[PDB]
Formats: structure tokens, C-alpha cells, sequence
């Protein structure tokens, strides 16, 4: 689905959200349904060809799930590519608790449900994500929440290519992965540690370790004897989110537990987590 034309002949923007190295993201509104869409503009360089772009594209367009943002089209235009995408109005986890705060236990326990499922649909396709962070999850206006995309193997051309050129951050990085020339190599359970990195984000507004400089840190999951973190108050939390916690973030990889596993763990598949739990943390953001 990708239209040879300036994509305002199908949308109306309306506002730019954020940019980036990546380039520009924008809410706009489909000029027939009135829909509410999502619109990320990426330079493209001379350097880049529509035959890689169409591949890239399609693999867009198949690996979809209910918690990942759906694909719907894109647009070459100007050199730029324009990729329109179901709109979750609420930004990123990240945005969220930045203003409200720390989330409850139920509201991490529904998000860390909606994620699993997620990360279980693309394990089974035999991806890895490799970005699971609070800024990389989204949520609507309804309270549900979205992975931005698919992960590291989403991105296109230049983006793609930085991506694998520097590691970025390592605050929410399975050990393994930080070690990969140094040791043994790695597989998709980094996302259940990214997973359990995530929750203690949400419920201390930063990773573990995060006023640590990122070299010392991925310096320091290189040796022997790094620790796997915890969360930093005993009484606030119940005994599953502390064993959530300490099992996602399981050294070794042999056993760290499967997303699918993780969704029968106590705190994930208790009853009563629904997306009013994340209706009643917007309607605290609006009206604290
Ligand atoms: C982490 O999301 C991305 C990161 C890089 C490039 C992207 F296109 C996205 C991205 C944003 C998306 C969607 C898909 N992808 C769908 N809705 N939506 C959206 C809607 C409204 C507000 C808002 N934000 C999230 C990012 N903060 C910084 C600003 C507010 N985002």
C-alpha cells in the first residue's frame, strides 16, 4: 500500500507530535472516514530505492497483532515516506507517567499483559523487538496499548542502519544482549527482561540505574557478577509484582521465562485488568 502522491490529498494535519533522527511524527485526520491517524514522515536519501522500500513495506503491512500499531499505508512524496498508522492519543508510557506519576500495580499489571501478548505473537513470527521501553509503548484514547511497531527490525533504510551501528542505551537491555562480541550470543527473551526493566520504569519513573553513565552500565553487564535489579520499596508492592519482577529479570537466559509462560504468571493473568485501568490514569492526567 504504498501511493505515489502527496499523502494531504488523503489526510488533513493537524498537529506535530514529535521528530526525531528518525524525522517528524504528526496526528492527522483521514478527509473521508474523519478518523484520527498518525502520520511519521521519513527523509529519504538519494542513495535509497523503491525495491528495498517495497519489501520493508510489506512486512509492515503482515506482522500485525491487537497490541501493535496498525499499519494502514504509506506515501512517497517529494522524497519523502510518509507511513500512516492506527492514532494512539495518549502518546508513550513515558509521556503518561511523566505527569501523573507512578502507575498503580494493576494499571503496570495490564500494560505488562497487553505487552506479553504482543511480544508472544512476534516470538511465534521468530522476532525479536529489542526495544521494549516505556517510551515505545503507546496508548489510545480507549486505554489500550500499542507497541509502536514491531521493534529494531521495523525500522527502513538510514534508521535501520543506526540502529545497528550504535547500541544506544543500555538501561533497558537484557545483559546478554550488552555482552554479545564478549560472550554468548542472544534470542528473544531479552524482550522479557526489556519487559521487566519496563515495570520497574512505570513504577519508579526511570529504569534501574538510570543516573549511572550508559558506558558504566554496559560496561558493568559485561562482568561475571551483575545483579539483576529490584524495585526500590518492599511495602508498596505485592508479592507477584516483586516475583514478576524477579523473574522476567532472570540472568540466564536458559531460564528466563517465554512470554506466553510470563502470561500465566500471577500478576498478569489475575481478573480485573482492563483498559479502564488506564481510562481512569488518563482521567487522572487530565484532571489531577
Ligand atoms: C513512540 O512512538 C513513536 C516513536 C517514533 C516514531 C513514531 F512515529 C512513533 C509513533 C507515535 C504514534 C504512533 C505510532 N508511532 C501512533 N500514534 N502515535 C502518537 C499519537 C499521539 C502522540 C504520540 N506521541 C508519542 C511520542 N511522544 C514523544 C510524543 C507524543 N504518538
Amino acid at each position: 500500500d504504498i501511493f505515489n502522491r502527496d499523502p494531504r490529498d488523503h489526510y488533513d494535519l493537524l498537529q506535530r507530535l514529535g521528530g526525531g533522527t528518525y524525522g517528524e511524527v504528526f496526528k492527522a485526520r483521514d478527509k473521508v472516514s474523519g478518523d484520527l491517524v498518525a502520520l511519521k514522515m521519513v527523509k529519504m536519501e538519494p542513495d535509497d530505492d523503491v525495491s528495498t522500500l517495497q519489501k520493508e513495506i510489506l512486512i509492515l503491512k503482515t506482522c500485525r497483532h491487537a497490541n501493535i500499531v496498525a499499519y494502514h499505508g504509506s506515501y512517497l512524496w517529494l522524497q519523502k515516506l510518509w507511513i500512516c498508522m492506527e492514532f494512539c492519543g495518549a502518546g508513550s508510557l513515558q509521556d503518561i507517567y511523566q505527569v501523573t506519576g507512578s502507575l498503580s500495580e494493576l494499571q503496570i499489571s495490564y500494560v505488562c499483559r497487553e505487552v506479553l501478548q504482543g511480544l508472544a505473537y512476534l516470538h511465534s513470527q521468530k522476532k525479536i523487538h529489542r526495544d521494549i521501553k516505556g517510551a515505545n509503548i503507546l496508548i489510545n484514547d480507549a486505554g489500550e496499548v500499542r507497541l509502536a511497531d514491531f521493534g529494531i527490525s521495523a525500522q527502513i533504510g538510514a534508521t535501520l542502519a543506526r540502529r545497528l551501528a550504535f547500541i544506544g542505551t543500555p538501561y533497558w537491555m537484557a545483559p546478554e544482549v550488552a555482552a554479545v562480541a564478549l560472550k554468548g550470543c542472544y534470542n528473544e527473551l531479552c524482550d522479557i527482561w526489556s519487559l521487566g526493566i519496563t515495570a520497574i520504569e512505570l513504577a519508579e519513573l526511570q529504569p534501574p540505574l538510570f543516573d549511572v553513565h550508559p558506558l558504566r552500565v554496559l560496561f558493568l553487564m559485561t562482568k561475571s557478577g551483575y545483579q539483576p535489579p529490584r524495585l526500590k520499596e518492599k511495602g508498596k508492592w505485592s508479592a507477584a509484582f516483586h516475583n514478576f519482577i524477579k523473574v522476567t529479570l532472570t540472568k540466564s537466559p536458559k531460564k528466563r521465562p517465554s512470554a506466553t509462560k510470563m502470561l500465566s504468571h500471577q500478576l498478569v493473568s489475575q481478573p480485573g485488568l482492563n483498559r479502564g485501568l488506564i481510562l481512569d490514569l488518563l482521567d487522572k492526567l487530565k484532571n489531577p
